[PDB]
C-alpha cells in the first residue's frame, strides 16, 4: 500500500498538489495543504486508482514537502527520516 501527509511546516502554499490530485490534497484557509482522505494523519491506503496523481504531486511538489511510504505515518510527517 501507499500513505501520503503534507509537512505543514516546510509547505511554501504553491497551489500545485491539489492541482495534480484534486482528490488527495486540499489547502487551509492559509493556502497550506493537506491530505484530505485522512486529516493530514497519514493513516488511509491512497486508492490504487488515485496512487498515479498521488505521485505526480508528491515529484512535483517543489519544497519536497509531500511524503509517500508503504506504512502508515501515524500523525508524524517526519516519520520515515
Ligand atoms: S505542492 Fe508542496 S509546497 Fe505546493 S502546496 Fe502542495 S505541499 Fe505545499
Amino acid at each position: 500500500p501507499k500513505y501520503t501527509i503534507v509537512d505543514k511546516e516546510t509547505c511554501i502554499a504553491c497551489g500545485a498538489c491539489g492541482a495534480a490530485a484534486p482528490d488527495i490534497y486540499d489547502y487551509d484557509e492559509d493556502g497550506i495543504a493537506y491530505v484530505t482522505l485522512d486529516d493530514n494523519q497519514g493513516i488511509v491506503e491512497v486508492p490504487d486508482i488515485l496512487i498515479d496523481d498521488m505521485m505526480d504531486a508528491f515529484e512535483g511538489c517543489p519544497t519536497d514537502s509531500i511524503k509517500v511510504a508503504d506504512e502508515p505515518f501515524d500523525g508524524d510527517p517526519n516519520k520515515f527520516e
